[PDB]
């Protein structure tokens, strides 16, 4: 029976047909259970728990009273009890949600997942270390934000109440919301605060009822249907948890610049990189590390010749577009039918040399003739084959052995990774049928919803990619309960940060087992370099005072017209004493015998070259606009003059060698999917635009109806375009909607049609799947590059003293925090006069309680040994402050009111730092911050070439896009009154946005679009430059935070 091992077969094949029947739930078709495949398929679920009742009893009797074993057993009684309960209509339904859990009982039936979950489980408790530094950061950042935003989102703009009264009209609106109602709200600042959006900035009628919405007072609703707001603890960290996924986090931020103020962008660059980037990123460490702790064929000329014929092929393949010509698309079939022919002729010819036997030999020669065949039936059987001559690129792997060696350690990979793919499947399984009975046919129908089994799993897949998951998460709340964001928290926690990691982990373990004197003294000269680092400073607030808003009539257009020559002579100077002293090119000690002194004379010979276009009146405008633009790049002489930040770049280029073949193959896959994309969706991108397009189904129609027939941002017409939509893919920022449109495609001059073509999920899906492995692989080359690198590299006094240097104080004074830490947390919007006063009084208990402390640490200790510990000086500093918080609430009590509210709001936000008592008992917890204080150095540098690298972008887009203008007419996607080019300063804080990858494609759109007719000075060449732009900083930015990561890494692994 229990002995036999084909016991556990049997018992497999139940938990499969088990899999099945949860998967043929329909949401909201089954509920009535009135129809007869619900009724037969309910009792396939009871015969199936008869299986497992039955089978538990049977272990049971034969073992008697594993923690597998535990796990089955509650299943089953979970499962008596909704079978048992049946008859009762009291939440029957609610109580069928516990079958989700079925599915974990194939864990333990398969030997390779059970081993790879229990070496997952026992890393677990080593992340309790991590989980504290979360409580502190969603603790400490949930009270700020509280304290500071408690209701202001429910500011709108009002009608007076005396002018609506007087006037005797009720037929407006109680407060401005625009047309698109309450889902894009009008939030005001009060008259109090000093927030950015204030009621005299609503726009005029389009006599005029919008001037009369002049009161800016609570409303009823919060942002999204309540879902976004800091009314208390448990709404902050919803917006908080938001924040640090990096999904939407910027429209939360506009909220509260436009309620309490500008300078709140504070808040949130703190929160991105204390939480989002080094919190988050210690998951992966902790994990990684813990992990690791448990004749004439075979001439040459011959093979050459053979390879460009593949090679012209290829790109032969990639020259189609949208409005092909008719003699283009003849020329290339020609093309085809004489490659073919070729290849045919080798086919033909290596068959003679070696015969039929000797070819099959060879299984490279094997897939050749796999190819022949199909390339001569697509010509005999003159569209499904077409799609198949991609293929042919394959056959270089042949004549490639540093990619073909790659390429198999890449495959090789599979192996590893295949049981982690098996683990994910099932935890993706598990939430979309979770996901089915809570949101079922709830989302009224919304494309992300949870409706089926197709649309559920999809909508598991997005959430876990971060993309758009907040949308989902209102939608989520608004439906059922507040409390449903759980599900998102859970499946954003253990899928991004628990198992992703595990699955990095698995790789990484894997692979890892007379005059001319007087210049050589000069420059020479050890502060020749600081002094000329003072310059280049000085010429970096030059360019950062740059704008396009600059009057030429202006003092301040001279004075940057004139620093300029300046500037441009002191570096012409000081290359002409440098040449002098070393030569020009001919001796070997040569000033251009280094790459670093070259890249200065490129930048001194453009200075120069722009002096002389400035000096001549002519048709030269064009040329003027390229020269401002390379003027830019001046910051770069930085580099050379640090010597940190030399080392740092130079280390950087390196770790690119290791991982050069796995870029190469990266690029040669978005070829191949591109030009796939060009050929399925090519044409199909257009829609017609307009306020109500349910009749438009052909561009004729569209223009019958006197609406505009556009074409998406980002399309496949071309491989120029396709590449460019799927970078956006593989970034993981507006994939989505990508997919949509290939979804709706439905042909040319066609209007796109919801879901039409559900098969093309694959096309989307496996190209984010297949290149998250590539950018995976190329993280962990790093990482075991690097790890290479270092391998090789009184009776009355007496009493009170034994009290303080007794353990029971310290722990007295952790429960009194604690406490503390709760009660900080009871505050809320529009709290219970009551609470103010018992809340008021816990703080005197707790101030008294910190003063005694103090006092007898002084009296054991005594004054000098008292202060000499930098953990008293911090008991000090707090109480000091404590006691003149509460001073300052006594005098605003008081008559007297001098104090400026402002000043008691900030000593209130300021009394947290209480918190950081905790800090001393969480001896792990330092620990682990101590990690990241020894990786500093190498860190610190990192820093100062991320913000170096902001500078030079954050100069060159005001130069680029500074002019782009957002209006009714022509509007923005990702532009608004808060991300904008247009001085240095806005430039700075719009590229921190795009560095952290929150709708930067609805940026790119914008400037992609074409400028107005009447508008003047626009680039005509700026569709070009901004793809270039964008794809070049977001992945020259990604690549230094990830050398980040390392950095901490190696520490970690070094320090155990
Ligand atoms: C240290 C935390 C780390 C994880 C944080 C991740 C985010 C957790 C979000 C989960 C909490 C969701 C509830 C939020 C909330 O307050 O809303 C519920 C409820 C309003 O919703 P109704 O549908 O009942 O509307 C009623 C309309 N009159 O809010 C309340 O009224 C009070 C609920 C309790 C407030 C929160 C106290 C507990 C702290 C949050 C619980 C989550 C813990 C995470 C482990
Ligand atoms: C592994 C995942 C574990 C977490 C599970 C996540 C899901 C939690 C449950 C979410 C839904 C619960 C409420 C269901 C519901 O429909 O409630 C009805 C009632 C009113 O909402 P109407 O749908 O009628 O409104 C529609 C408007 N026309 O919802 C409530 O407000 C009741 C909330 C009760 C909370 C019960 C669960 C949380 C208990 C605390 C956990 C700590
Ligand atoms: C790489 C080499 C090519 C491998 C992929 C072969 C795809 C063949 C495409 C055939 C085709 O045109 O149909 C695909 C089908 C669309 O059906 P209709 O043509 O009837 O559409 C209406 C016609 N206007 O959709 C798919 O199945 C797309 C699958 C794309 C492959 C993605 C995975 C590649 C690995
Ligand atoms: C100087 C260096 C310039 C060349 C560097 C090329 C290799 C680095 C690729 C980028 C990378 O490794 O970054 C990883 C990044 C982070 O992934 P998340 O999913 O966490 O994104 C969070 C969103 N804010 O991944 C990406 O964003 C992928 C970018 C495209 C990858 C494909 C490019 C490979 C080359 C072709
Ligand atoms: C990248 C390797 C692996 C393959 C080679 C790819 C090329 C064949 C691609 C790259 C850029 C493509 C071009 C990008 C943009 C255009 C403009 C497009 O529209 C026009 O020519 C505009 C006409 C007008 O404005 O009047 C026609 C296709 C064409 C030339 C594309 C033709 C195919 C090109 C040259
Ligand atoms: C180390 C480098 C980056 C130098 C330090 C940076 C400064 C040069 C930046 C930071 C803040 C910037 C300022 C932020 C705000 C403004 C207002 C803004 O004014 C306008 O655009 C016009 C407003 C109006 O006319 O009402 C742009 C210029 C200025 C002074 C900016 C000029 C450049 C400043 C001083
Ligand atoms: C460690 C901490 C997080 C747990 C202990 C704190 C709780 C006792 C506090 C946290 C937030 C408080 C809530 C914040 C806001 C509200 C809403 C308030 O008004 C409403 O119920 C209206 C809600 C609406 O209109 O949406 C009633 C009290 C209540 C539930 C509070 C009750 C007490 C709560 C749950
Ligand atoms: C291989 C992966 C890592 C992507 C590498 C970057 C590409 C996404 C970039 C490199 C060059 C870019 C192209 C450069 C120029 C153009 C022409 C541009 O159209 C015009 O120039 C017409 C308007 C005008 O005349 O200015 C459309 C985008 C496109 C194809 C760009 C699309 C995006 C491309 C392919
Ligand atoms: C990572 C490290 C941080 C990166 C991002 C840092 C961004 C810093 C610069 C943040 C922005 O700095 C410039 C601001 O002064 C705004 O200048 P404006 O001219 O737009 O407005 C001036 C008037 N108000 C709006 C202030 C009242
Ligand atoms: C660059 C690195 C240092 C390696 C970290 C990058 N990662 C961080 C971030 C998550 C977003 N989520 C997914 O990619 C995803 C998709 C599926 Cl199907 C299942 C699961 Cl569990 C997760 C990525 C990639
Ligand atoms: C035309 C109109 O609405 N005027 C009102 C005025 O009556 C009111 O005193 C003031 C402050 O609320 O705001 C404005
Ligand atoms: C439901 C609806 O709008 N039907 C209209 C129909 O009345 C009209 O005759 C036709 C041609 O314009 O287009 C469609
Ligand atoms: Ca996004």
């Amino acid at each position: 029976l229990v002995c036999n091992p084909w016991f556990e077969h049997v018992s497999m094949l139940v938990i499969m047909l088990n899999c099945v029947t949860l998967g043929m739930f329909r949401p909201c078709e089954d509920v009535e259970c009135g129809s007869e495949r619900c009724n037969i398929l309910e009792a396939f679920d009871a015969f199936i728990f008869a299986f497992f009742a039955v089978e538990m009893v049977i272990k049971m009797v034969a073992l008697g009273l594993d923690t597998w074993n535990r796990l089955d057993f509650f299943i089953v009684v979970a499962g008596m009890m909704e079978y048992s309960l049946d008859g009762h209509n009291v939440s029957l339904s609610a109580i069928r949600t516990v079958r989700v859990l079925r599915p974990l009982r194939a864990i333990n039936r398969v030997p390779s997942m059970r081993i790879l979950v229990t070496l997952l489980l026992d890393t677990l408790p080593m992340l309790g270390n991590v989980l504290l530094l979360c409580f502190f950061v969603f603790f400490i950042f949930g009270i700020v934000g509280v304290q500071l935003w408690a209701g202001l989102l429910r500011n709108r703009c009002f009608l007076d109440s005396a002018f609506v009264r007087n006037n005797n009209l009720t037929f407006l609106r109680p407060y401005y919301q625009t047309e698109e109602g309450e889902e894009n709200p009008f939030i005001c600042s009060s008259r109090r605060d000093n927030g950015m959006q204030k009621c005299s900035h609503i726009p005029g009628r389009r006599i005029n009822w919008n001037q009369y919405y002049n009161v800016c007072r609570s409303g009823d609703s919060n942002p999204h249907n309540g879902a976004i707001n800091f009314d208390n603890i448990g709404y902050a960290w919803i917006a908080i948890f938001q924040v640090i996924t990096l999904e939407g986090w910027v429209d939360i931020m506009y909220y509260v610049m436009d309620a309490h103020s500008f300078y709140n962008f504070i808040y949130f660059i703190l929160l991105i990189i204390v939480g989002s980037f080094f919190m988050i990123n210690l998951c992966l460490v902790v994990i990684a590390t813990q992990f690791s702790e448990t004749r004439i064929v075979d001439s040459k000329y011959f093979s050459r010749g053979i390879m460009m014929a593949i090679l012209v092929n290829t790109l032969s393949m990639g020259v189609e577009y949208h409005e092909q010509p008719e003699e283009l698309t003849n020329a290339l079939e020609i093309s085809n039918i004489v490659f073919t022919s070729m290849f045919a002729l080798e086919m033909l010819l290596k068959l003679l040399a070696c015969g039929p036997l000797g070819y099959i030999r060879n299984p490279y020669n094997i897939f050749d003739g796999i190819i022949v065949v199909i390339s001569v039936w697509e010509i005999v059987g003159q569209s499904v084959l077409r799609t198949f001559r991609l293929l042919r690129v394959l056959k270089l792997v042949r004549f490639l052995p540093a990619l073909r060696r790659q390429l198999v350690v890449l495959v090789k990979t599979m192996d590893n990774v295949a049981t982690f793919c098996t683990l994910l499947m099932l935890f993706i399984f598990i939430f979309s049928i979770l996901g089915m009975h809570l949101f079922g046919c709830k989302f009224s129908p919304d494309r992300k919803n949870f409706d089926s089994l197709l649309w559920a799993i999809v909508t598991v897949f997005q959430i876990l990619t971060q993309e758009d998951w907040n949308v989902v998460l209102y939608n989520g709340m608004a439906s059922t309960s507040s409390w449903a964001a759980l599900y998102f928290v859970a499946l954003m926690t253990f899928g991004n940060y628990v198992l992703f990691n595990l699955l990095v982990a698995i790789l990484v373990e894997g692979f890892q087992a007379r005059f001319r004197v007087s210049c050589q003294k000069v420059i020479t000269h050890k502060m020749f370099d600081h002094v000329v680092l003072v310059f280049i400073f000085l010429n970096c607030v030059t360019i950062a005072l740059e704008r396009p808003d600059i009057d030429p009539g202006s003092t301040e257009r001279v004075f940057l017209s004139v620093s300029n020559y300046i500037f441009t002579a002191i570096f012409v100077a000081e290359m002409m004493v440098k040449v002098v002293a070393l030569g020009l090119l001919s001796g070997e000690h040569a000033y251009l015998q280094s790459s670093w002194n070259l890249l200065d004379g490129l930048l001194v010979l453009v200075s120069l070259v722009d002096i002389v276009v400035a000096m001549a009146g002519a048709k030269i405008l064009g040329v003027l606009r390229v020269l401002r633009l390379l003027r830019t790049l001046r910051p770069l002489r930085v580099i050379s003059r640090a010597p940190g930040l030399k080392l740092v770049v130079e280390t950087l280029i390196s770790s690119l060698r290791p991982i050069g073949n796995i870029v190469l193959i990266c690029c040669a896959f978005f070829i191949i999917f591109g030009i796939l994309g060009v050929q399925l969706f090519k044409g199909k991108f257009y829609y017609c635009e307009g306020p109500d397009t349910r009749n438009i189904s052909t561009k004729a129609q569209c223009r019958a109806a006197h609406y505009r027939w556009v074409r998406r941002k980002y399309n496949f017409d071309n491989l120029g375009q396709a590449l460019m939509s799927l970078f956006v893919l593989s970034s993981k920022d507006g994939w989505v909607n990508i997919m949509y449109d290939g979804l709706d495609a439905v042909g040319v001059d066609q209007q796109p049609v919801q879901n039409h073509n559900p098969w093309m999920l694959l096309y989307f899906i496996s190209f984010l799947l297949i290149v998250s492995f590539f950018v995976l692989n190329m993280f962990v080359g790093v990482v075991v590059e690097n790890f290479h690198k270092c391998r090789q590299h009184s009776p009355t006094r007496r009493s009170i003293h034994s009290l303080c240097t007794s353990h029971y104080l310290d722990l007295f004074i952790t429960f009194i925090i604690c406490v503390n830490v709760i009660t900080m947390s009871m505050e809320h919007y529009n709290q219970p006069k009551s609470l103010d006063e018992a809340l008021k009084y816990c703080n005197y208990v707790f101030t008294i309680v910190f003063v005694f402390e103090a006092a007898l640490k002084l009296v054991a200790f005594g004054f000098r040994r008292f202060f000499k510990d930098r953990w008293n000086q911090l008991d000090l500093a707090i109480v000091l402050l404590s006691l003149m918080g509460i001073t300052l609430e006594e005098i605003e009590m008081s008559a007297a009111l001098p104090i400026n509210p402002t000043i008691i709001r900030i000593m209130r936000v300021l009394r947290i730092a209480r918190v950081l008592k905790l800090l001393k008992m969480a001896t792990g917890m330092r620990a682990l911050l101590d990690t990241v204080v020894q990786a500093l150095p190498q860190v610190g540098n990192l820093g100062l070439l991320f913000m170096l690298l902001f500078f030079i972008y954050a100069a060159l887009g005001v130069e680029l896009f500074g002019r782009l203008e957002c209006s009714e007419d022509n509007p923005c996607e990702g532009l608004s009154r808060h991300a904008t080019f247009s001085n240095f300063g806005m430039a700075f804080l719009t590229l921190f946005r795009v560095s952290t990858g929150d709708n930067w494609n609805g940026i790119m759109k914008d400037t992609l679009r074409e400028c107005s007719r009447e508008d003047k000075h626009c680039l005509s060449y700026l569709p070009a430059l901004s793809p270039v732009y964008f794809v070049t900083f977001v992945l020259v930015a990604q690549f230094v935070l990830v050398n980040v990561v390392v950095a901490v890494l190696m520490k970690h692994l070094e320090e155990s």
